[PDB]
This record gives structure tokens, C-alpha cells and sequence, in this order.
DNA sequence: ATTGCAGTGCT
DNA sequence: AGCACTGC
């Protein structure tokens, strides 16, 4: 009762852009607003790959990982952004620079963790004791959440889409107690009028919509965020986790989306998150592991502690190119230019980040695909990044991954390369 | 013949 | 350290 800890410390927020590339792109090129259009990259395999498709085109049933000319069956008059090619493969320039315009914006409000190129998590725990100081038990107006949506509600005793969201919203801030600033579901409000603020901000200053979840955690406010996508933000609440979790599939959480998350199916025979509150903590421990099944405890009742995490730029600079089919690289010339390639973006970025950042790299990380291996990779190895020359750095990369060439003779390489990769990790200040 | 990125945890 | 797993 008066000791159960109810995970309700903390405002979490969680932002990701909408169809974040097809922003880029919609952005720089007017004609592709307000279109079925998706990005692409590389063109002469069926049409090249989408990564990135507006919701116009998804309701056609376009989706990431299809090939464009199998997309143009969906959608005829789909319109494509191709991906920037320099080197001889796909260079995401453009959008790492866009995300840095988006997380500057973001961390004039609080501390981030850049999550991904186009999602961050929020810690708002401070900036709402200091906006509920500021409001001396003031009531939050509606006018102030005008893109909110309440999970659960409304609820008890309209037919369109923003008429439920109003009548949601209004049921939530009646029974709102304002004047107890610690109260939680208050404390989740206030969190939600910053993300307002904050989202408005990111659209007035870039152009690009997104979406946000407000609830007591990162897990909570992951899945908050994809309830109402896009160009709206959602709060959960602590009270909304029964209901919610009751039909969710475990898959949906993040972290359950793979084999961990068909193992609590499989193994326990259940398909909801919330049914997992009817084991203890040590059977699931005996399941899952000591800290996944203290983990599965306190998430299935809507509590986790995992920390927003104080890092707002990537902690590796990586680049890979796979050479599919009948491209496999079959000669040393070919994988010491490619090779090279690769060195030579990497070197690009590594200097940009350099200056722009006050650190370098000190490990080259070298890894290899061979044709055969099911595996994403078949071998890594790690060597020293002492200095910032391309020319250097791939004649290191040869000289890690040459003991691999099984063929008798040097000059061909077998079996073939279906992948490179170059990773420059462990920075450290300069 | 998805591709090209990333971070966390195990051992 | 090298690898499996999981997420954009
Ligand atoms: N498997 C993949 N391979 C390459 N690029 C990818 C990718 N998955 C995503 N991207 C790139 C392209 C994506 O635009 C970007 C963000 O990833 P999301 O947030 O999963 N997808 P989006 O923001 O487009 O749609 P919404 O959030 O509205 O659902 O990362
Ligand atoms: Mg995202
Ligand atoms: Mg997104």
C-alpha cells in the first residue's frame, strides 16, 4: 500500500519526426508537399529501394523495404526523392544534418537522448517543477493541448476524430488537481504543454512535423507517441496502463519486438502485456534472467527506470556498403577501392565531427560480410584510428580482414565480399 | 538483391 | 574484445 513503488517520479517524453526523410525531401523540393511521394535509394535494382514513404502514399499501402517499381504498382503517380549518392553508394548527409537541426531545437528545453536519427527522449522532470511554480495552482486551459490526445478517454456515460479528442481531453483536465503540485497526472499535463511548445517550435524553426508521447517513462512514452501519429502527441497515464496493456501486444513494447518478446509468448502462453502481472518476479526471472525478469515485473505494471540519458550526438561514426547478388567484390583491387571509398566518407564526417565537436575517434572498427554467411556479419576486427587520412585508414582495413582471402592466389578473393564496413568508435576529448 | 545506419548486453 | 540482439 503506503511502500509500493508506483513509477510515477519521473516526465518522459518521447518526439520522432513524421516520416522524417520524406520531410527532408518535401522541404527542399515544393512540388512533393502534400503528395504520395517516398525516398529511395539506388535506382537501377527494380526501381531501388524505399526507406521512407509520406502517409499520402501509405494509403495505398505503400512501406518501407519495398522496391519502387512494386510500389508504382500501388501507387502509379507515387512520386521518389532519391537518396544522395557519392562514392559509389548512399550518403545520409542530408538527413544527419536535418536531425541535428531538429535535436538543437530540442535541447533548448531539456536534456536529450538522440535515440535514433529522428527520435529523442526528454527528461521534463525539472522543467515542470518550475512551470508549476510559475502557474500558483492556475488551471491548465484546453487552449493550451491543442494537439493532445489522452489515452483512455473519454470514457463512461460525435462521430469525428477531433470531437473525440476534445471530449477526451476535457474529461482529463476536469478531473485535473491542480492545486497539488505533486500530483502525477498534473506533473504529465504540464510535461505535455512544454512538448506542445516544444513541437511548435520545431515546426515553426524547420518546417517538419512530428510526433510525441508524455507518460513517467521511455518505454511509456515510445509507445504514447505511436498512438496518435502523426502531427499529434499523446499522454499516458499511470492509471492508463491496465486498460492499455490489457489488449497490447507484447511485441509492441520496446524490447519485446524480437526473440526475447516470442519467448514470453511462447514459454508462458500468453499475448498481452498485461497478463504478465500474474507471474512473480522470480518466475519470470527463472524464464527470462535475473534482469529481464525484474525488467517484465515493473514494465507489465507500467514502471521502469531506465534514464534518460544526458547524449545528444551519435557515440560512433560508421559506414557500409553491401555488394549484393553477383556484385560480390572478387579481386583486391576491387575491395581495396571500395575500401578506399569508405575510408574517404568516413574520414569526410570524422572531420566535420572533429571540429564541430571536440573529439576524436581513437578505434577503427573493420568488418566483413562473406557470400555463404546468414549472419548480418561474419567477422569484425578492431585496429587503431591514429590519424584522419582515408588513404590511411583503408590500407589499415585491408591489412585486418587480408588473412580472410582463402584463395590461393592474392589477386582474386575468395569466397566474394558482400559487405564492408568501417566504424570509428572510442572518442575521447580533444 | 533491403540498405545503411545505430546502441545495449553477454561473455 | 567479438558477437547477438534490437531498434531506426
Ligand atoms: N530500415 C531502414 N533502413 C534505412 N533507413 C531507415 C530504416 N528505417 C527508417 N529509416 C530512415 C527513414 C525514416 O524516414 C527515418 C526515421 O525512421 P522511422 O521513424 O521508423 N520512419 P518515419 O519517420 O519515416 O515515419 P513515422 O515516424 O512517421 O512512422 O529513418
Ligand atoms: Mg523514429
Ligand atoms: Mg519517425
Amino acid at each position: 500500500g503506503p511502500h509500493m513503488a508506483t513509477g510515477q517520479d519521473r516526465v518522459v517524453a518521447l518526439v520522432d519526426m513524421d516520416c522524417f526523410f520524406v520531410q527532408v525531401e518535401q522541404r527542399q523540393n515544393p512540388h512533393l508537399r502534400n503528395k504520395p511521394c517516398a525516398v529511395v535509394q539506388y535506382k537501377s535494382w527494380k526501381g531501388g529501394g524505399i526507406i521512407a514513404v509520406s502517409y499520402e502514399a501509405r494509403a495505398f499501402g505503400v512501406t518501407r523495404s519495398m522496391w519502387a517499381d512494386d510500389a508504382k504498382k500501388l501507387c502509379p503517380d507515387l512520386l521518389l526523392a532519391q537518396v544522395r549518392e557519392s562514392r559509389g553508394k548512399a550518403n545520409l548527409t542530408k538527413y544527419r544534418e536535418a536531425s541535428v537541426e531538429v535535436m538543437e531545437i530540442m535541447s533548448r528545453f531539456a536534456v536529450i537522448e538522440r535515440a535514433s536519427i529522428d527520435e529523442a527522449y526528454v527528461d521534463l522532470t525539472s522543467a515542470v517543477q518550475e512551470r508549476l511554480q510559475k502557474l500558483q495552482g492556475q488551471p491548465i486551459s484546453a487552449d493550451l493541448l491543442p494537439s493532445t490526445y489522452i489515452e483512455g478517454l473519454p470514457q463512461g456515460p460525435t462521430v469525428q476524430k477531433e470531437g473525440m479528442r476534445k471530449q477526451g481531453l476535457f474529461q482529463w483536465l476536469d478531473s485535473l488537481q491542480i492545486d497539488n503540485l505533486t500530483s502525477p497526472d498534473l506533473q504529465l499535463t504540464v510535461g505535455a504543454v512544454i512538448v506542445e511548445e516544444m513541437r511548435a517550435a520545431i515546426e515553426r524553426e524547420t518546417g517538419f512535423q512530428c510526433s510525441a508521447g508524455i507518460s513517467h517513462n521511455k518505454v511509456l512514452a515510445k509507445l504514447a507517441c505511436g498512438l496518435n501519429k502523426p502531427n499529434r502527441q499523446t499522454l499516458v497515464s499511470h492509471g492508463s496502463v491496465p486498460q492499455l496493456f490489457s489488449q497490447m501486444p507484447i511485441r509492441k513494447i520496446r524490447s519485446l519486438g524480437g526473440k526475447l518478446g516470442a519467448s514470453v509468448i511462447e514459454i508462458l502462453g500468453i499475448e498481452y502485456m498485461g497478463e504478465l502481472t500474474q507471474f512473480t518476479e522470480s518466475q519470470l526471472q527463472s524464464h527470462f534472467g535475473e534482469k529481464n525478469g525484474s525488467w517484465l515485473y515493473a514494465m507489465c505494471r507500467g514502471i521502469e527506470h531506465d534514464p534518460v540519458k544526458p547524449r545528444q550526438l551519435p557515440k560512433t561514426i560508421g559506414c557500409s556498403k553491401n555488394f549484393p547478388g553477383k556484385t560480390a567484390l572478387a579481386t583486391r583491387e576491387q575491395v581495396q577501392w571500395w575500401l578506399l571509398q569508405l575510408a574517404q566518407e568516413l574520414e569526410e564526417r570524422l572531420t566535420k565531427d572533429r571540429n564541430d565537436n571536440d573529439r576524436v575517434a581513437t578505434q577503427l572498427v573493420v568488418s566483413i560480410r562473406v557470400q555463404g554467411d546468414k549472419r548480418l556479419s561474419s567477422l569484425r576486427r578492431c585496429c587503431a584510428l591514429t590519424r584522419y587520412d582515408a588513404h590511411k585508414m583503408s590500407h589499415d582495413a585491408f591489412t585486418v580482414i587480408k588473412n580472410m582471402n582463402t584463395s590461393g592466389i592474392q589477386t582474386e578473393w575468395s569466397p566474394p565480399l558482400t559487405m564492408l564496413f568501417l566504424c570509428a568508435t572510442k572518442f575521447s576529448a580533444s
